[PDB]
């Protein structure tokens, strides 16, 4: 339990791995930061959300456990020299096996697993675009990136083996072109975040390109077996049942008074309010489609929840062991980055949404 034994392993926090330790509790990691009351408050409800509410929507098997811990003052200062209270995580990316087995991990940002129905899209000018062009393609185009990326989220969420394979290859392609700086695809080997030139550097029992093939196949197999992708799509869809454009329309009927999604008009969400809605949601997830179901406040809450599952990540872990082979360990797929998003940000989200389809119309067209 000494500070020397923790190894620096890459939001604005720092993570450490117990990857140089002969003690018990070898297979866990530690994250430490280096605070406003309103910030602590929100992070407290997010915790309540993470512990009590979120397991209702996503099965516990696909969730990562965390335990809050108190570290002495001196203890912390020693740990940050080398080149408060923190949290103990599962060490899924580091080398933790007696075997000398090499840990192989992949992080994917799957994006939206669906397209909004034409029947719900508000401005008629935008209907054909949002009904046929994914948010990913729209957002990519807006930032001046390639307007037709090789990765298509609908391929990954399709359930078709050849389609899912094409999506994974597309993720590899963008990773290579971005020289490993793309956030959509991250590969971890020996806890080190790999870049394309690290691949052709021969430091492993497995060659560069042979590693890529097994990683793709390993991930492909893991994603097909897990219910993570079909489950994610339904949460993305149900919590945003009639698109942001119509939800914005509903808001205007209620408050012709004010600008749309005015922050002063949107109250902060309590754990009690949040948990209350999730229970009604579980009772009938597809209720959001009808107009005699969820309230406006509930829809704003639902949409904020939708944003989490839309922007979350998928984690696939494998092991290079022993001839050398790539093998899956336990439940290789996990759904991570599931913290709460501030509900007042819906105004920003609506503005981002209108802006991306408008930019597409202005420069590329209607499809």
């Amino acid at each position: 339990t000494q500070p020397s034994d923790w190894a620096y392993i890459a939001g604005a926090h720092i993570v450490f791995s117990y990857q140089g330790q002969s003690k018990t509790y070898a297979t866990r990691a530690l994250r430490v930061r280096k605070e406003s009351l309103a910030a602590a408050a929100a992070n407290d409800v997010s915790g309540q959300w993470r512990r009590n509410i979120l397991p209702k929507l996503v099965p516990r098997q696909l969730l990562t456990t965390s335990r809050e811990v108190t570290l002495e003052e001196g203890w912390y200062k020693e740990l940050l020299a080398m080149v408060r209270r923190g949290v103990l995580l599962e060490d899924l990316t580091s080398n933790v096996d007696d075997d000398g087995a090499i840990t192989v991990a992949i992080e994917i940002k799957p994006k939206w697993g669906f397209l909004p129905c034409a029947g719900h899209l508000q401005p008629p000018e935008s209907v054909s675009i949002k009904s046929h062009v994914s948010r990913f393609r729209l957002h990519q185009h807006f930032r001046g990136r390639a307007d037709d990326p090789p990765y298509d989220p609908l391929d990954l969420f399709s359930g078709d083996k050849m389609r899912m394979r094409t999506a994974l290859d597309g993720l590899w392609t963008m990773w290579e072109i971005s020289r490993g700086k793309s956030n959509n695809w991250k590969v971890f080997i020996g806890s080190k975040e790999i870049s394309p030139d690290d691949l052709q550097r021969g430091l492993l029992p497995m060659g560069g390109d042979d590693l890529v093939t097994n990683i793709t196949q390993l991930t492909l197999s893991a994603l097909q077996t897990s219910s993570a992708l079909p489950l994610l799509k339904n949460l993305q869809q149900n919590l945003d049942p009639i698109d942001i454009s119509s939800l914005a329309a509903l808001f205007q009927a209620e408050h012709p008074n004010s600008p749309i999604f005015d922050p002063d008009l949107i109250a902060e969400v309590s754990a009690v309010e949040l948990n209350s809605f999730v229970d009604i949601y579980i009772s009938d997830p597809q209720a959001g489609q009808r107009m005699d179901s969820w309230s406006l406040r509930e829809r704003i809450i639902a949409y904020a929840l939708s944003a989490i599952f839309k922007d979350c990540s998928l984690f696939v872990r494998g092991v290079l062991k022993h001839a050398w082979r790539l093998v899956s360990g336990g439940e290789s797929v996990k759904v991570i980055d599931l913290d709460l998003k501030p509900v007042k940000n819906i105004q920003k989200w609506a503005e981002t949404d209108e802006k991306v389809w408008k930019h597409w119309l202005k420069t590329k067209g209607t499809r």
